[PDB]
DNA sequence: TTCTCTGTTTTG
DNA sequence: CAAAACAGAGA
């Protein structure tokens, strides 16, 4: 059990290493930056930054493999929701 | 609806 | 292992 000390947080984590990284939730630094030209967005989590760049490019890399489905997604959560909903993969 | 945040899982 | 990615929730 690795429990967060702070405030009215106190949730526990599968791991101690993640408990340490979790602390960025209760700090205000947003050290990751958007590499797009003159976008001022900043982040704490690298995955947010990765998905975010697709708003700039328009990409839709998540492609449903179900025969004849044909659907594509910009964001992994959406792709997971659709599999969940539908049963594809 | 689009998208970001984050705890856990997968990949390398 | 650490980094990348997922899956879920929900702003
Ligand atoms: N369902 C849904 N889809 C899309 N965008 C949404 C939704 N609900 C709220 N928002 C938007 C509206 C706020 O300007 C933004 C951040 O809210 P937060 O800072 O409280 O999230
Ligand atoms: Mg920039
Ligand atoms: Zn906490
Ligand atoms: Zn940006
Ligand atoms: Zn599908």
């Amino acid at each position: 059990r690795n429990i967060c000390p702070i405030k009215g947080c106190g949730k526990n984590f599968f791991s101690h290493k993640y408990l340490v990284q979790h602390q960025r939730v209760h700090s205000d630094d947003r050290p990751l930056k958007c590499p797009w030209k003159g976008c001022k967005m900043t982040f704490k989590w690298a995955w947010s930054r990765t998905e975010h760049i697709r708003v700039h490019t328009g990409a839709r890399p998540y492609v449903c493999a179900e025969p004849d489905c044909g659907q594509t997604f910009r964001f992994v959560s959406d792709f997971s929701r659709h599999k969940r909903k539908t049963g594809h993969s």
